[PDB]
């Protein structure tokens, strides 16, 4: 599917002119696009396929190179470090197999109840082990490329948005509703503005957004 | 990828062959090849790619028919009937049912061998049934592998599966250990050219399930490799 792939070039349209406005130094440490070399290397030395959007998302920015996290501090991987990353949490699986505190999913059964799965890619890190990413091998009730949460403080993992296009326009769309503060132009953290609320990590506002909207969809069956 | 797909050629060389020496009736069931565009309906149809070795497999025999008849098939696999894809289509949708209904519900536990190569799930959208024994149970190919499993791994699943087996670690290896089984005699056709079952015939094995000769050689190798 080229599902989220409009999302994807709406979003990044909507963040690179945000960060030219408000935040230059923020702006001027989005790489320049991967070419299809870069990625064709990364997709054989992972042995994967990056989902549609995501593939959109590196020939528009190839990650983020000092870096503060554009994400509310939390930063783009570039597709070394994706690779990286994902090589090291493969090393993690493998440890973990050799050798054989409770791995869940909201939803419930969205998600494989694990700590590492070869088929998590990592997209964006909060550079203290903790990862949104793409989840290629979702559980029985979670979608292909469902973006998700994990790494090492995510026991829980949260299924976040449906494709990465949605994930990035979600984040596009808290800028643009003014979900942001600034404490150089400064650090960009969240908040809720029409609450008028306090600063908030990011990984809280979604996980809280993930559980809002499952309940909210419970009733339907 | 070209992962399975040149042992999926040579295994079905062998299988044609074997089933025209031994068994003509057995041969006559494997269906024409699949068109390309079959494959692609069923690929849009289930929104799913299909792993190299089963698109070749699929383009060599569309399953097994046996429309002359009137009481079942004589199913290639000691038994187990290879699915044609209009059947793997339906199926596949029936267990996507399932999953959908455990899902929306508030099933003893769940495992797999090697551990952690399946996920332990009764059901799963992207276990692809291949084969069915038609009492609830298949091999197939698994696209949603656990942390220690193989994209496209071939694994035993369904309603007598609470524990899932890894067999193989493609399609193509799945049917190649096949051929060499049938190839070393562990085979006899019983009858009222008859019904083919699994025999050990270097150990003058007794009879044997097939899916229990599956399950015992992939415990072996997980216990010699653990």
């Amino acid at each position: 599917s080229n599902d989220g792939v409009s999302e994807t070039l709406l979003a990044w349209r909507h963040i690179d002119f945000w960060t030219s406005e408000h935040n230059p130094d923020l702006n001027a440490t989005l790489s320049d696009p991967c070419t299809q070399n870069d990625i064709t290397h990364a997709e054989e030395d992972l042995e994967v396929s990056f989902p549609n959007p995501v593939k959109a998302s590196f020939k528009i920015h190839d990650g983020q190179e000092d870096t503060s996290g554009l994400f509310y501090g939390f930063q783009l991987m570039t597709l070394d470090q994706v690779v990286a990353m994902t090589q090291a949490w493969r090393n993690v699986a493998k440890n973990l197999n050799k050798r054989s505190p409770d791995q869940k999913s909201i939803p419930p059964n969205a998600v494989q109840p694990v700590y590492a799965h070869p088929a998590w890619i990592p997209l964006i890190t909060d550079n203290a082990g903790n990862h949104i990413g793409v989840d290629l091998a979702p559980g029985p009730n979670g979608k292909y490329a469902q973006i998700i949460t994990f790494g090492r403080d995510f026991d829980t993992k949260f299924v976040i948005a449906e494709n990465w296009g949605e994930f990035l326009l979600s984040f596009a769309n808290d800028l643009e509703a003014g979900n942001w503060y600034l404490v150089g132009d400064g650090e960009l953290v969240f908040r809720d503005k029409k609450s008028n609320g306090p600063i908030q990590d990011y990984f809280e506002v979604l996980k809280r957004r993930t559980w809002i909207k499952y309940q909210l969809e419970r009733p339907h069956r």
